[PDB]
């Protein structure tokens, strides 16, 4: 039974951050997450402001921003609130629980302070979730687990993927979904976000593989497309965002009915 | 056919960074890596200077330093050059090649500018290495691949571990060894570094598991112990560093002859 995003936002077991996301996706007719892979704060903020109305989420790698400051993140939060999107830091935590707690809370980035969502690899065991959870829980944050990767040679397959799904189910108080190439859980309260998405066929020279919105959302049953270069490399990033938005939304509509 | 660290440093296929590390290990009679998990630059620099004579390597998590600057790294390098230890940033890269490249060279940390060694998870496939290599090779750096983890429920086992070893052998121009719990390659050009080490049996509250230096170096055939809290939490950190050094060094001597 396929439910709309709006309905899924009202599921009994839904995390408040997931419900906030699903509600705005429904309101704005977007299941597009912009992967804002830029190195300048000015470009990041200009993108967030211009594309804000077209996206449900903005994915960051703050560790590549050459002029990061917490004030940059303050201005980002302002735009997120104004245009209604969540902020997802793609930190891909992959260390023991005691370490990731500090990497999430502390340092120069203070990620937990501005990021609605973060994600984690499951290779260290559930301790990685337990550690992030100690920080994220009171702050009403959520976490995505990396069940599959988009890159050539990915070891996130078979039993590895299954362990990711189990770990998510076992920590549903904080884990709100997956980074994956397709649906991996049948529980509707879990979000599926998919990177490796472009309108055109291809990859890059460093192992990335691309599939289309239609394939990923329609055929593979994912919820949200994550798109970097497909948008960022366009001359007009707003036009490109709209293109990806309409693709992903219609693919979702067709799956519904 | 086991060779001393001094002999391994001279092997024809040895990477320069590994050779430099092996020679100072022999000179100083230390196969101890200090895990300097502190949140203040002052404390990082203090520990590095005080414990420098006892260690072959200092392992950092620069993303937990509340007051990182590149000047703090310039100074760390001064101490490293004075006391003769390498700097290892335990960044645990786990993203696609295109992204890790920028995370290694760029952002606020400029890791590649100051870290002799970094490490990477193998889960994304070999693109994670090819990306890092593009930055590391020009800068004369080395990389360790994460073949096994110390934590409860680690998925870095069996075929995953084998994939890590193959990935290393196929990228021997940049990969100089492994993060592992035991010897996983029979090639003497590769280093093995093992975290999860304490004199006493135990673990932490978030999935860390500990084995002793004698078990890890002696029985399991690893080269270098990585120790954080075992030293930092002791009342006398110098005496603590010396106990771990002497344990690890004696275990190496006994295995050798
Ligand atoms: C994360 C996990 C994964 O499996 N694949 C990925 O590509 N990523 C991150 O998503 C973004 C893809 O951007 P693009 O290829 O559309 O430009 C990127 O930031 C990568 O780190
Ligand atoms: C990295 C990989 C691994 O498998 N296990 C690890 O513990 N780590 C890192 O090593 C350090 C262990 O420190 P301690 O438990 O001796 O204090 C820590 O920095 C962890 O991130």
């Amino acid at each position: 039974m396929e439910l709309s995003f709006g309905a899924r936002a009202e599921l009994p077991r839904i995390h408040p951050v997931a419900s906030k996301l699903l509600r705005l996706m429904q309101k704005k007719e977007t299941n597009l997450c912009l992967s804002a892979d830029v190195s300048l704060a000015r470009e990041l903020l200009q993108l967030a402001d211009a594309l804000g109305p077209s996206i449900c989420m903005l994915k960051t790698h703050v560790d590549i921003l050459n002029d990061f400051t917490l004030d940059v993140m303050k201005e980002l939060i302002t735009l997120a609130k104004c245009h209604e999107f969540l902020i997802f830091e793609d930190r891909k935590f992959a260390d023991i629980g005691n370490t990731v707690k500090k990497q999430y809370e502390g340092g120069i980035f203070k990620i937990a302070s501005w990021a609605d969502l973060v994600n984690a690899h499951v290779v260290p065991g559930s301790g990685v979730v337990k550690g992030l959870q100690e920080v994220g829980l009171p702050l009403h944050r959520g976490c995505l687990l990396i069940a599959e990767m988009s890159s050539t040679g990915s070891l996130a397959t078979g039993d590895y993927t299954r362990a990711a799904v189990r770990m998510a189910e076992e920590h549903s108080e904080f884990v709100v979904g997956f980074i994956s190439g397709s649906r991996v859980s049948m529980k509707p309260e879990f979000l599926h976000l998919t990177p490796g998405v472009q309108l055109e066929a291809g990859g890059d020279n460093l192992g990335q593989q691309y599939n289309s919105p239609q394939e990923v959302i329609g055929k593979r049953g994912s919820d949200i497309i994550i798109v970097g270069r497909g948008i960022i490399s366009a001359a007009d990033r707003l036009e490109a965002a709209e293109m990806y938005r309409k693709a992903a939304w219609e693919a979702y509509l067709s799956r519904l009915g």
